């Protein structure tokens, strides 16, 4: 199916120290937010004590609370880039459109922290949120969410939840990375030219993982886990022209066949990252998909 027209234009107009590349990634996100300002939203900064140190968070409070579970959101950026500010545009809209409290998490970035530190941190924040939820007038079961690398973290947290005594009501995976071991057709075919590229993904893995053997670890590659029974209800959103598409859709099919309530939505003509790119109407359509999915959770 053809590239979305606006996506095609964006790709057509596209043209370093670690610090410079981080700043560049942040300038890119600010630019998009200037083009399509986020909705106003009440927020409160805070810090969660985790097993790997303090982790900054931002709690988003909807104008009108309509959803009975807190969302815990883990930003993407290949485990190296991104923060609460880069993902504000998405989180503010999730909060106001769903009508949910959202905890946005500033987990520790690679290469300064390596696998599996961010996983641990993200588990700890999820547990904190479950504990706090009654004091917010909410159910203790949380919804975890993330894009890309953040979708990886949401998926892994979801797999660890029962063993970690963590009540999780649902998982929202936005074009997640899930399998660092296997080539898929999409990973081969869309490896260059669609914003997320092969060589970038290799580099991210080099920064995040301790050794190449870590690719086979289920906390890096959750798609490898043989038993998906009993995992939380899943919304899995993919982009058609995304190297990560195929592993996302395959994981959704495996969840479904393991009896997990699963909604799988591919946005045709779209690319990786579209849910933090408000120049595309499909970002808000996907956020509407989230609200409609969460309506069904109870
Ligand atoms: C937001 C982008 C997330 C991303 O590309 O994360 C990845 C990190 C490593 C691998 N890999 O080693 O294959 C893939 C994705
Ligand atoms: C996508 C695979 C990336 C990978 O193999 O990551 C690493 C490679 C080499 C080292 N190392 O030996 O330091 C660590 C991770």
């Amino acid at each position: 199916m053809p590239l979305d027209p606006r996506v095609e234009q964006f790709l057509a107009q596209m043209p370093l120290s670690l610090a410079e590349a981080r700043q560049q990634f942040k300038q890119g996100a600010l630019l998009l937010d200037q083009m399509v300002p986020p909705p106003p939203v009440d927020t409160e900064d805070g810090t969660v004590v985790t097993t790997h140190g303090p982790v900054r968070i931002r709690r988003y409070i909807p104008d009108r609370l309509r959803f009975s579970h807190p969302l815990v959101f883990y930003h993407g950026g290949g485990f190296v880039f991104g923060d609460i500010d880069t993902h504000h545009g998405l989180v503010a809209r999730l909060c106001q459109t769903v009508g949910a409290t959202v905890i946005s998490v500033d987990y520790s970035l690679a290469p300064e922290a390596k696998f599996p530190v961010p996983v641990a941190e993200c588990i700890d924040v999820a547990r904190w949120a479950a504990h706090e939820a009654p004091g917010w007038g909410l159910k203790p079961s949380i919804v975890v969410a993330g894009d890309s690398a953040g979708g990886n973290l949401a998926a892994v947290v979801s797999q660890r939840a029962k063993d970690e005594s963590l009540p999780i009501a649902a998982q929202l995976l936005f074009y997640p990375a899930l399998d660092m071991v296997h080539e898929t057709p999409s990973k081969r075919d869309f490896a260059r030219g669609y914003l997320l590229e092969a060589d970038a993904m290799q580099w991210f893995g080099e920064q995040y993982l301790r050794t190449p053997d870590d690719v086979s670890h289920p906390w890096a590659s959750p798609a490898l886990s043989p038993d998906l029974t009993g995992l939380p209800p899943a919304l899995v959103i993919t982009a058609e022209y995304d190297p990560l598409r195929d592993e996302g859709e395959a994981y959704a099919e495996a969840l479904r066949a393991a009896g997990v309530p699963t909604e799988q939505i591919r946005f045709d003509g779209m690319i990786h990252g579209f849910m933090t790119m408000p120049i595309f109407p499909q970002m808000e359509a996907a956020i509407e998909a989230v609200a409609r999915f969460l309506e069904r959770i109870d």
